[PDB]
């Protein structure tokens, strides 16, 4: 009758959490990376949609049969490709609560709850790394936290506020002048953000790297690529420096960093989108060193921190230029002090993502959350040491947290006492783009490549909720089998 | 043990959909309108995290206690604010099954299904609109549709996309010039993707109306504006017709719009955020006429059509245009498909077109026809029962599910006078005081607006849960508080 009525709810949802529970206790079964070919499902499915109603059971029949084989199995213990897509229990119960009261909080009176609990849990989170307070929300009364889908979001608000920031200033006719410093390993989200907020494309500066720094952003060339464009009359505006880069995990100087970028008013934010999250545990916390001289500092929790897609948090210590750049305020949702979270973000619709951060916390509990964390470190030790007991293989970059950077090294196909060279590196290269991707064929493992400075390598990154040190061991088997039938 | 035990997972969630069953099952016994005040909640909860683990039970007794008393609840049969936060158990599944395999699906190959399934879905609901082909998926592989959170960031695309796609023509050292036009109903979120798109505030119009339009946009002044624009040297760019306005569901006229849009090379978005839906039944597809002539539209799944939060159709003439503007080729994605990280803003992307798979196949067209067509008759019902009392007017004609009436001047002012603007002051504030008042008592929830100078209120009907005696009931109060007011 109703497509809200809840005996037919309670029915329909206890049947997709069985369902649910099955995929979990099943999901290691499956080839990681989908085997489907382009185009399998718009062949497979009708092209308009239904006049009449279908069964809850033949669309489950149809999750099972057509949708699970395109699915890659994010979070299956066999995922160990780009970063993990962290989820659990408690992060399904906090989304699920979320999409039950399907509240839309916009402002503070469309949701009180919303608005409130989610300035709780961002000081919870950040109490929990340690940040300054200058990033908190202060009880009295500055700086403060919101909550975002993405990453990219993130750095596409604190960007925009900073251009409107200094061009408030210098007149919008030097928006053609704006220069925004990146490293060369950051994060595409960077040049997206800056793209769309209008900053020239010839102003966009990915500093180059090198393994003398680990390819973290080396201080001294960011602070020449600053005079080079005072020098040419620009406007140096944005500098995003990364902890835990996507191809390495390496880690930028945030102090000396921003030592530089307070030269010349230079707006600092932090992307800590996956390694943010192990600063929890008092060991990894020197990693953000510094932060407390930055201007905003992000983490995605649906990386490294359970709970589930999506929940980028960011923290400013200025909340003011976040919504005077941001901010608008119509007639229609006007109908005291209160946050309006709008005025924080892109979207003015807002979830209550608020709920997914508060029940991982609550469920879990600071000890058993850095426990995770130390458990996925140990399990990147052990695949480490795997490693150092084969000698045809190397460890490209140091391992900063759970990612391991790893390769065969080119003595292990070229048997002869030559100097290194170009030629040799690209032979090196070849093969190990043919070992990832014989082994991603195979289905019972999945991870991903990355170049820095020339080197082709690959990345073990473990994260996956469900993994376990056993498919740690047997990864490393199956790597070692296809390196042992490619090597003859 | 293990954050996803499967035992454990299942008993969990067992629980939660029976404590969301009683969700539903209760929620009319609660104020529409929360209730609490401001800081309510930092005095109930710990200031820090738990060190320790917490029971879920104990966690549902405190969501119970502490956080249902801070919500407005949208799903309320006695919710009529703003416009609808529409759902429903196929949505749910539909956003239980996506949040439980959580894939992320900025490529392809992440999973194919996710991208596969989008492509399908939108092509689907585009048919069931009679969107042109023009904006549908080629089965040969010319334009499309992609899912997104919010209206703002499919405007925001969409303005991307013609922003980056004049500059290359003339070059970026004229986004200074560049001018958006909107009318004054126009929704907020195009200023806000203005902005952020870098398009210089002074250039951002906000076309005056009228009563003369019903307050929709007219072809003439858009015209003129345009003519003064370029009189001025400036270089105009992008139109945002609205179809069903937030303020009082007014419909800009699309033909018209594009006809004038087109003699300038002008990018037209058409904005159908809430009414958009109510197009898939015959009789109003007359409301998008002319789409053909248009560059971009869209609407908010989740307002009308049942999906839960959140899902916004978005479909174009050229994706060629948006994967430009936001493309990105990165090394650490690759080792003829769509990758939907360059049709968005973000990369990681939500399996959302799970939710909008399930909608559409529970229901089916018919009965989601007859769903809309619900809510269409009861706010019918609701604009009779207002017009037995002669007190009240209508302010503006019923385009969709929304009445937007008040106090009539005669209702306060006995005096047989010309009307002016005191009296039109005194009128708007004795419907602040009758709209306050209603909204106070908890019973139902309505929000206003103001057109013309004209303050007036909305029933905007179309909850999941409303059956007709929820809008008597309504009726009911609105009249109690009125004789509380009058006599
Ligand atoms: C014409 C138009 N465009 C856009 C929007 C909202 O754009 P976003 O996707 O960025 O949110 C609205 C509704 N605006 C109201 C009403 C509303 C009602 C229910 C919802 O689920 C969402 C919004 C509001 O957001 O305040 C609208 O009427
Ligand atoms: N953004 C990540 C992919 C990712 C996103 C979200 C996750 O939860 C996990 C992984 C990358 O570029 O590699």
């Amino acid at each position: 009758q109703n497509p809200l009525d809840p005996d037919e709810f309670r029915r329909q949802g206890h049947m997709i959490i069985d369902f649910l529970a099955d995929y979990y206790k099943n999901v290691e079964k499956y080839p990681v990376r989908s085997q489907v070919e382009p185009g399998y499902l718009k062949k497979r499915l009708p092209e308009s949609a239904p006049y009449n109603p279908e069964s809850i059971e033949t669309i489950l029949e149809d999750v099972t049969n057509d949708i699970i084989p395109g699915l890659t199995h994010w979070q299956s213990p066999n995922y160990f490709a780009y970063f993990p897509s962290s989820g659990s229990i408690a992060g399904f119960l906090g989304e699920m609560l979320s999409t039950g009261f399907n509240v839309v909080g916009f402002n503070w009176m469309s949701s009180p709850a919303a608005t409130e609990l989610e300035s709780i849990v961002m000081n919870w989170l950040g109490q929990m790394l340690t940040l300054p307070k200058s990033f908190l929300f202060s009880s009295d009364g500055g700086g403060g936290g919101v909550l975002q889908g993405t990453t990219c979001e993130a750095i596409l608000c604190t960007l925009t506020a900073a251009r409107d920031k200094m061009l408030n200033k210098i007149g919008r006719e030097n928006i053609n002048k704006l220069v925004v410093y990146a490293s060369d390993q950051t994060h595409c989200a960077l040049q997206k953000a800056a793209q769309i907020a209008g900053i020239n494309p010839k102003n966009v500066r990915a500093i180059k790297t090198s393994k003398a720094t680990n390819f973290g952003l080396s201080p001294n060339s960011l602070q020449s690529a600053i005079l080079a464009d005072i020098e040419s009359g620009l406007v140096p505006l944005f500098l995003c420096a990364t902890v835990g880069t996507t191809s390495s995990t390496a880690v930028d100087p945030i102090g000396p960093l921003c030592a530089v970028a307070k030269l010349y008013g230079i707006w600092v934010h932090i992307d800590a989108a996956y390694a943010g999250s192990a600063c929890i545990c008092p060991e990894f916390r020197h990693f953000i060193d510094g932060v407390e001289d930055a201007d905003s500092f992000s983490l995605n929790a649906h990386k490294w921190f359970f709970t589930t897609l999506d929940c980028c948090c960011l923290w400013v210590k200025d909340s003011d230029s976040l919504v005077k750049a941001l901010s608008t305020s119509p007639e229609y949702l006007k109908n005291k002090q209160v946050i309006d979270y709008k005025d924080w973000q892109i979207a003015l619709s807002r979830r209550f993502r608020s709920m997914k951060l508060w029940l991982v916390l609550r469920s879990y509990g600071v000890a058993n959350l850095r426990t995770f964390l130390r458990s996925h470190v140990k399990m990147a030790k052990h695949f480490q040491g795997l490693i150092g007991m084969d000698n045809r293989f190397e460890i490209v970059v140091p391992r900063t947290f759970a990612m391991v950077c790893f390769r065969l090294k080119p003595t292990a196909i070229f048997k002869q006492k030559i100097v290194d060279n170009d030629y040799i590196e690209d032979q090196t290269n070849e093969v190990n783009v043919k070992l990832l991707e014989s082994v991603n064929a195979s289905g019972k493992i999945y991870m991903t490549h990355a170049v820095v400075g020339g080197v082709y390598m690959i990345r073990f990154a473990v994260g996956a909720t469900l993994t376990e040190e056993r498919h740690v061991t047997g990864a490393w088997k199956v790597v070692q089998e296809h390196t042992d039938a490619i090597l003859g």
